[PDB]
């Protein structure tokens, strides 16, 4: 063989495939899980004046992160987790949250490993436990059952402590957790929390924690960091995204937050695989947080506002879903919710495809081509064996400007006359 | 083990001692492998555009590079390497050369693979390999005859053709080339790139080819890219890096050029790591090629200019570092030049340092203390069994302001004239 034997089975990206499905027809982009609206002003600015300063920002920063990012991250994730966090020791500046999980699992999974994973997941944990040899082994939320003509609620997707119990087994070497989660958008409670990390200390499993969509929270809900619980540092591999965070995916900057014990690993990792992260962007970041810190819990602050924004996006969005039948799952947090198209299965389950080819993949395809309008189907965040069972939810991102959603129920209004 | 195996015995950067060690000092920094002035003014004017243009340039590019990026390098690099490139098959952007050497060496060694390394070799190429299981085969270049008279040469390191086909098996994976070499300054002729050659061809191994010094070539010669010879491309990866190019290092955007059957298995690994590059750095990169694309081989192209300028600069620091006994080897591109300090080890033989600790090692650390001068030990290029051999130069980058030069020669002065 030329190519390595790690790279058995995960040649394909469901991404690669859909992007380019969606450039191929005149369509509004609802799967597309990034803003098409500027990020804050501030954010802008702090990279403008990364460009036009010290000329010397042109050149190699140190090898673990831009001392001023470091020290603004450790300052500031310290204060949230209600802990003593070391920048040089604790904290280290990645290519995006992607690059940051790549890093975790290739400093920790190895071969034999198995890593649990949560269903519905965001689709990368299960090929980079692949290629690190590890086995992924999946557990999956229940949906709530939705009674009285109501939608449900992501938050009543259940966490079965018996279930999740049975996952663990003397080969547990990590758990990956994604709260707010993606596709879902549930917003896990202290109690689910509690529940993992039980079986972490129990077991003594690592847990790394991609928490990109902290900030995005909505109805009162509380983004509870699972490394801020009793036991629980020592254990917890930490992750964001200044994308995710700012507003401006195309920046991929991120870090991974944890104890030196295990940090080191990353760290060696690191070292030998990008050495450097950009400058530039970098001090953008810091330069963004430290605006943040220094506004924290006030009115004017992004994380604040944008957060209330976008939940006017939500509600408007779930309200346009349903003229055409879309039932959607309320999310308490992220960018997405995900709509139930069991009544278009029902009712049309003959859709064109391939036999083996989940329902809604299908019923994208149909949509994008017959009714202008993107979702991502929901069965890319299950594992291969349950797709056939979850292939009944597509999802669609309501982070978008308000002509955007114009443009969403002009295509809405369109169907619904088809009905 | 928490950690995975992949990591063992690649957890130590050898550097670090000796940054720890300049910082702590006052001292004239001819360790550091970057500029110490600019990127010239279209470059970083082309970064100021990406970050206060089109604000959709804030979010996430495509996958496999920056369509404007992808373009200009097919187009540039195909012009140079008499090549047809297709930007989407052939082409992948990454972070850095660095990142792209790793995504080759992910992509294509395994457990049980060779790969051939020469030495002096850049010192990643061991270590890289070694976290994907292969095995490392090293071949030395040779130094040729030079007299008490005059200089030697890099031109006259020499790869010994029945030495380097010797070091060919039936489990060679890869040869890494790296042209023009750090830290040595050889830029391989024709000759020896076509016994690299017509070896890759018979014994069916894939050429990972590190160019990022192409630009910085000195005296009349010529960068030889060893894909343009008959029969490379289909088993050549071509590497190259934006901050070399455009002596903005913390820019970290390379990319990998190569044939579709090699170039998909790094796409692999790519889309299983990082996802995406920066959009903004990107959108720099491309908009530098066009400029020098547009001036190509005109005299006020970056391409023509900057590494005359730096062969002014290569020349100050050979002359001045003979003022105090070091023997520069002259060489024909990189930003690097080497000094034989054989005089010292025989005049000083004796010098603190831990067991087994090679004498250049100690005389850099020596240097920087009571000399105020930064080297890097070229026995950090070395394999381990080689060092003892290897043990008698240094490292100097002459890619450094006039300031910094002026600098060089007071510290020279005190050596000399001082104590
Ligand atoms: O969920 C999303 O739409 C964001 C997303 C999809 N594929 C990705 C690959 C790398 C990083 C982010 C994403
Ligand atoms: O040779 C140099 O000084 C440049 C250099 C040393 N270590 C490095 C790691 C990544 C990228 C460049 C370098
Ligand atoms: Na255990
Ligand atoms: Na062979």
């Amino acid at each position: 063989q030329l190519q390595a034997r790690r790279l058995d089975g995960i040649d394909y990206n469901p991404w690669v495939e859909f992007v380019k499905l969606a450039s191929e027809h005149d369509v509004v982009n609802l799967g597309q899980g990034f803003p098409d609206f500027p990020p804050p002003d501030f954010a802008v600015e702090a990279f403008q004046h990364a460009v036009s300063g010290d000329f010397m920002l042109n050149q190699y920063t140190k090898t673990f992160g831009y001392p001023p990012l470091t020290k603004i991250l450790a300052s500031f994730f310290g204060e949230l987790l209600g802990q003593e966090i070391d920048p040089l020791r604790n904290v280290l500046v990645t290519v995006g949250g992607y690059g940051a999980l790549f890093t975790a699992f290739q400093a920790l999974v190895d071969e034999g490993d198995e890593v649990i994973i949560i269903e519905p997941f965001f689709d990368c944990y299960e090929p980079m436990t692949m290629m690190a040899g590890g086995r992924p082994v999946f557990v999956s939320l229940k949906p709530g059952p939705i009674q009285n003509g109501e939608l449900g609620s992501s938050s009543n997707w259940q966490l079965d402590p018996m279930e999740l119990a049975g996952k663990f087994t003397s080969r547990t070497k990590a758990l990956v957790l994604n709260t707010p989660n993606n596709p879902l958008g549930k917003v896990f409670s202290r109690e689910e929390l509690e529940l993992v990390a039980s079986l972490c200390q129990q077991h003594d499993v690592v847990c790394i924690t991609d928490e990109v969509y902290q900030w995005m929270v909505y109805d009162g809900h509380q983004h509870i960091s699972i490394a801020s619980l009793p036991g629980m540092w020592e254990r917890t591999l930490t992750i964001g995204s200044a994308g995710k965070t700012f507003s401006a995916t195309g920046w991929k900057v991120g870090w991974v937050l944890g104890p030196d014990h295990i940090m080191k690993h990353l760290r060696t990792v690191h070292q030998n695989s990008v050495f450097h992260c950009p400058t530039q962007s970098q001090a953008a970041v810091a330069e963004s947080f430290e605006r943040e810190q220094l506004l924290f819990r006030q009115p004017s602050s992004y994380f604040v506002q944008f957060p209330q924004a976008m939940q006017r996006c939500r509600d408007h969005m779930i309200r346009s879903l349903q003229s055409v039948g879309l039932k959607p799952i309320i999310p308490q947090g992220s960018y997405f919710l995900i709509t139930d198209i069991s009544d278009f299965k029902r009712k049309m389950p003959d859709l064109p495809g391939a036999v083996d080819e989940p329902y809604d993949r299908r019923f994208v395809k149909w949509m994008i081509k017959n009714k202008g309008l993107v979702a991502i189907p929901v069965s890319i965040f299950y594992s291969v064996p349950h797709q056939k069972h979850f292939d009944h939810y597509i999802r669609f991102c309501f982070v978008k400007d308000e002509a955007t959603l114009q443009a969403m129920d002009e295509k809405l209004r369109k169907w619904k006359v088809e009905l």
